[PDB]
């Protein structure tokens, strides 16, 4: 997150570290046994960390469960990030409390002018390079499909919206990838692309989740 702030420890208890190793990508938990992330953070090894706030020091709060199984959307391009989405099933249930808890799912769409908080472990430069320990936050609108195009033109689909700041300074950034944009305490989005970050004119790309509520149900519900 560039020109974001600190969230407070467990304030988005919601919010997970996807761990290979090391933090690569965050992820948004909708229910006890599931994550909702993007299809382009898809790796084998994966770790889900909830419960954390500063990823490299044990704080006390976290869970480390690994992912038994990951469904990448059946129609992900991985050239033009058309449905970057992705569901991991942890090989066992979260116990969820108030640091620990899922995040509900849209029964309709956001539409532009609605405040979202975004949230992530990404880059804090959009000139630099500077990865945080602790989970920051930023409140950014939606945008207009037709401000959207316009920044990004030939390359969005019905499955992307923009939100953010066309002026630029405050946007997500890379290791975001992957986790929350919540509006009204809804999952709308989740952290997808961008030209660079934070740059006037590029804002943020987020996965439409209202488009996908149907797959992520059926999938959920048969797995
Ligand atoms: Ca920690």
């Amino acid at each position: 997150i560039v020109g974001g702030y600190t969230c407070g420890a467990n304030t988005v208890p919601y919010q997970v570290s996807l761990n290979s190793g090391y933090h690569f990508c965050g992820g948004s938990l909708i229910n006890s046994q599931w994550v909702v992330s993007a299809a382009h953070c898809y790796k084998s090894g994966i770790q889900v960390r909830l419960g954390e706030d500063n990823i490299n020091v044990v704080e006390g709060n976290e869970q480390f469960i690994s992912a038994s199984k990951s469904i990448v959307h059946p129609s992900y391009n991985s050239n033009t990030l058309n449905n970057d989405i992705m569901l991991i099933k942890l090989k066992s249930a979260a116990s969820l409390n108030s640091r620990v808890a899922s995040i509900s799912l849209p029964t309709s769409c956001a539409s532009a002018g609605t405040q979202c908080l975004i949230s992530g472990w990404g880059n804090t430069k959009s000139s630099g390079t500077s990865y945080p320990d602790v989970l920051k936050c930023l409140k950014a609108p939606i945008l207009s499909d037709s401000s959207c195009k316009s920044a990004y033109p030939g390359q969005i689909t019905s499955n992307m919206f923009c939100a953010g700041y066309l002026e630029g300074g405050k946007d997500s950034c890379q290791g975001d990838s992957g986790g929350p944009v919540v509006c009204s305490g809804k999952l709308q989005g989740i952290v997808s692309w961008g030209s660079g970050c934070a740059q006037k004119n590029k804002p943020g790309v987020y996965t439409k989740v209202c488009n996908y509520v149907s797959w992520i149900k059926q999938t959920i519900a048969s797995n």
